């Protein structure tokens, strides 16, 4: 075929036809900039917010955060809970592992007092409680802790396998419509279990892993986490982000502005020195981090400028 411009026109229509019938993110190009809603729940680190593309987590979708035991996951999730909360929204936490540290959560900014928490007897139950809690159109973010811990009635009774992968499927189908119709975003912490089902219904899927144990000079102030969004029907996939999660403090927002500040020219590193638009922030990443945290006025100035240079 001798073609050239007529090809790009047939392809444009093609994609058009696919998008129409299977949805917006049905086909995309890794270089696309497209889409940007009015609704998004910040993750807590600008780094990850841009990797997600839409500036945070998509509302009305089912998100899946998975990873090894002790990388971030819950932290990242608790953050998405604190931010949904900071906009006067209400959060729920269906708990099946019995491992939540309210003190840590309150430190991340979770209004633990108004945190609807429930600890189900079986897995099916856990989904239903989250299902009707979802349908009241009152909840903004609902997090289900551990898909692996959602044991089914049968197994919990004695009465073989193929339980979870069924229990989840039946749920996700039904729960997917309710979600897309309520503007609520559900986060599933997973082990990397419920497998397939969640892997496909989910609009976003994040692989969180602990890169390095942040050397504080002394012992360790935090950990350098790395998320890799393997699935994103909201924007070009396969993007990644690294951020610090300080022991007891959570994700360093300030540490993200610096990292993103330099990689965008907004902050200049003149050899051990960090400078921003004339004046020096400090000597060392942690110094500047501490500078930015004590001086919020300038901290969100950087966040602002970088959000203007992207979105």
């Amino acid at each position: 075929m001798t073609q050239t411009p007529d090809r790009e026109k047939a392809l444009e229509l093609a994609v058009a036809q696919i998008e129409k019938s299977y949805g917006k993110g049905s086909v995309m190009r890794l270089g696309d900039e497209a889409r940007q809603p009015i609704s998004v729940i910040p993750t807590g680190s600008i780094a990850l917010d841009v990797a997600l593309g839409i500036g945070g987590l998509p509302r009305g979708r089912v998100i899946e955060i998975y990873g090894p035991e002790s990388s971030g996951k819950t932290t990242v999730a608790l953050h998405a809970v604190a931010n949904a909360q900071a906009a006067g929204g209400v959060a729920a936490f269906i708990d099946a592992e019995h491992a939540l540290d309210p003190d840590y959560a309150k430190k991340l900014g979770v209004d633990t007092d108004s945190l609807l928490v429930s600890q189900p007897d079986t897995g099916e139950q856990a989904l239903e409680i989250a299902d009707m809690l979802i349908r009241s159109g009152a909840l903004d973010i609902v997090v289900i802790d551990s898909v692996a811990a959602l044991v089914p009635r049968a197994e919990l009774e004695g009465e073989h396998v193929g339980l979870q992968a069924r229990l989840m499927s039946q749920a996700l189908r039904k729960m997917t419509g309710a979600l897309n119709n309520s503007g609520t975003t559900a986060i599933f912490i997973n082990q990397l279990t419920g497998g397939k089902a969640l892997k496909f219904y989910a609009s976003v899927r994040m692989d969180v892993r602990r890169v390095e144990t942040l050397k504080d000079g002394t012992n360790a102030v935090g950990n350098r986490t790395r998320v890799k969004v393997v699935k994103n029907k909201c924007l070009a996939p396969f993007k990644q982000a690294e951020f610090d999660i300080l022991y007891g403090k959570g994700i360093s927002r300030e540490g993200s502005l610096i990292d993103m500040g330099v990689d965008q020219g907004l902050i200049r590193k003149s050899g051990a020195w960090f400078t921003y638009e004339g004046e020096q922030l400090g000597q060392g990443k942690e110094n500047a981090r501490n500078f930015l945290v004590e001086n919020a006025d300038v901290a969100d100035e950087i966040e602002k400028k970088i959000k203007e240079k992207l979105g």
